[PDB]
């Protein structure tokens, strides 16, 4: 198997860029957990599913990202444990 893809300015920070990419934006974008991403770009980190501008998002203490209907498995809340 192979990867292996750069291309990240370190300078040039004024405006904003989707945190995933570090590309420029200019249209809409989407704001959650203190960053900011392109509105294709906010997705559910284990399953990739694209959330929308009112689908039910779930952070993380730490630098993660889930959906509400999966996240449901890191809080256990109605289930027993
Ligand atoms: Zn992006
Ligand atoms: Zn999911």
């Amino acid at each position: 198997g192979s990867s292996g893809s750069s291309g990240k300015d370190y300078w040039g920070k004024f405006g904003e860029f989707c945190h995933g990419c570090s590309l420029l934006m200019t249209g809409p974008f989407m704001v959650a957990g203190e960053f900011k991403y392109h509105p294709e770009c906010f997705a559910c980190m284990s399953c990739k599913v694209i959330i929308e501008d009112g689908d039910a998002y779930a952070l993380v203490q730490h630098a993660t990202l889930y959906c509400g209907k999966c996240h449901n498995e890191v809080v256990s809340g109605p289930s027993s444990g």
